[PDB]
């Protein structure tokens, strides 16, 4: 059903990622038509003498070759129009809607499909929609909704997985749960997601998108932490909570609180009051509230608009040495002094520095995802890009990232890397901890004994 390609453009694409650093080339690119084709190719790798590497590629948004299969085969999971798509379904047993999507589908295409078929949409997002479903579900998938709905791995009912033995398995909390929870946040280690059954809600029509400035980090974090505790026994709450660190030019640094209030035709009459009520309880700098009103799709697609402006300036295809950390809330204050003011004090081509807290209880502890041992933790995202055609810019950013990691290590901050870029066995053991490493290695022994899948992650050999 599927086809092997040796087209130089296909090989070049499969040999690179958004990070722009790791460049391991495969022998060929496989374009599947359906799940059985993926099963066939993985089956052949498993049965082969050498046991060649097989990695699925979503949209290639990896930072450090996580989707590369050195001298093996990259499965181009991007099918898209040609194949039939499942319509959203309502279930009286689940008390809501779901949709079956191909593992290679992009979230932007999923959104467009569910909106045009019942005005439905997933409840938990990423900031960027040009990512595959299989790709984000292999990590966590987080944005401003995760504090309330949990990550995208907490909003999936079932999967079809092609294991490292080329077997197709349907799994959920009730059927083959070890494979289901193993795959979720599993870094592609136990199989290729060919189908994901995504939870849906009735989509809002519009968004009231707010930004407010803070000079005091203690007031900023206290407000972020109070906002993510809202929504217990009904109660007024924002639908999205993010934040970012800003340089004063163009205190020494400012913190931007970013919130949204989702609304439709029924709630349009109470949106202005709900926003004013929630904002009154906050301690942002007076006269720094910036408001926008726009369609739900336009809000969710905001980062794609930033991308088009970057492509127009030749600033998109540059190295992206992006570092993502999960920081226990008990150590966030020290993080500001030492990193935002310390390491970063005094940015290459520039880029955002995201910061926002999440609730651990919205993350299922049975999944493979690694979070800090604290109820409240922050994502701290260093999304700074190198200058185009300037290798020294990438080196300076890489030294800054190592200084941030050294700062966390040296002060005993129990931070965990999100999209971990570890490569040494002792680094992976430390990342997971004894209990989780033991569950991870056992799942690997069972579902990918020859370590065929997602070898670019550099965990097993
Ligand atoms: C580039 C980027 C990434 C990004 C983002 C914005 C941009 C500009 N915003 C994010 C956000 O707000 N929140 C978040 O949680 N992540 C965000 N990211 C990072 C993104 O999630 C990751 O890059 C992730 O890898 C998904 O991207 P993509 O779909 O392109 O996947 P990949 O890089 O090719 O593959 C990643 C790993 O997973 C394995 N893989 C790929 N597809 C599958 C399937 N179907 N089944 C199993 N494993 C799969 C790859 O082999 C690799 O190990
Ligand atoms: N405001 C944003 O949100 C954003 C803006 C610009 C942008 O720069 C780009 F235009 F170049 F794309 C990227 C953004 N956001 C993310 O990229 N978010 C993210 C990325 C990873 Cl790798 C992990 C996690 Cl958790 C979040």
């Amino acid at each position: 059903g599927g086809r092997l390609s040796v087209d130089a453009s296909d090989i070049a694409e499969a040999s690179r990622d958004f990070g722009g650093v790791a460049r391991a080339e495969p022998m060929a690119v496989f374009h599947p038509r359906a799940a059985g084709d993926v099963a066939g190719l993985v089956g052949a790798a498993f049965r082969s003498a050498r046991g060649f590497r097989v990695s699925a590629r979503g949209h290639g948004h990896s930072i450090s070759g996580q989707a590369q299969a050195a001298g093996g085969v990259v499965v181009d999971m991007s099918r898209g129009a040609a194949v039939a798509r499942a319509l959203p379904v309502h279930s009286a047993a689940l008390g809501g809607h779901y949709v079956d999507v191909w593992g290679g589908e992009l979230w932007v295409d999923v959104l467009n499909w569910t909106l045009s078929h019942g005005g439905l949409a997933p409840r938990s997002w990423t900031d960027y929609l040009y990512l595959s479903v299989g790709g984000t579900l292999s990590n966590a998938g987080i944005s401003g909704q995760a504090f309330h709905h949990g990550p995208q791995i907490s909003n999936v009912y079932e999967l079809d997985v092609v294991t490292g033995k080329g077997e197709v398995v349907t799994c959920s909390e009730t059927e083959n749960p070890d494979l289901f929870f193993g795959v979720l946040g599993g870094l592609g280690q136990f199989g290729i997601i060919t189908r994901a059954r995504i939870a849906l809600e009735r989509a809002p029509k519009r968004v009231r998108w707010i930004r407010a400035l803070y000079s005091n980090f203690s007031e900023f974090t206290a407000d972020q932490e109070r906002l993510i505790s809202l929504g217990s026994g009904g109660g007024r709450r924002f639908d999205y909570v993010e934040g970012f660190v800003v340089a004063a030019e163009g205190s020494s640094v400012l913190y931007c609180l970013e919130v949204t209030k989702n609304y439709d035709d029924e709630t349009a009459g109470s949106v202005d009051q709900d926003v004013d009520t929630l904002l009154g309880e906050l301690n942002f700098l007076p006269g720094t509230v910036f408001t926008t009103d726009l369609p739900y799709v336009d809000f969710l697609d905001r980062v794609h608009k930033a991308e088009l402006k970057l492509r127009a300036k030749g600033m998109w295809e540059v190295p992206h040495p992006w570092l993502n950390l999960f920081v226990p809330a008990s150590r966030i204050a020290d993080f500001d002094r030492g990193v935002f003011r310390g390491v970063l004090g005094g940015a290459g081509a520039g880029g955002p520095v995201l910061i926002y807290p999440m609730n651990k209880h919205k993350w299922d502890p049975r999944s493979s995802a690694v979070t800090p041992d604290e109820e409240v933790f922050y994502l701290v995202a260093f999304l700074r890009s190198a200058l185009p055609g300037a290798p020294e810019s990438l080196e300076a950013l890489a030294r800054q990232n190592q200084r941030i990691l050294d700062f966390c290590a040296g002060t005993g901050i129990g931070a965990k890397q999100y999209l971990p870029g570890h490569k040494a066995r002792h680094e992976w053991a430390e990342h997971f901890g004894a209990a989780r490493w033991d569950r991870f290695a056992r799942l690997k022994a069972e579902f990918d004994p020859r370590a065929i899948l997602a070898a670019g992650q550099g965990i097993f050999r």
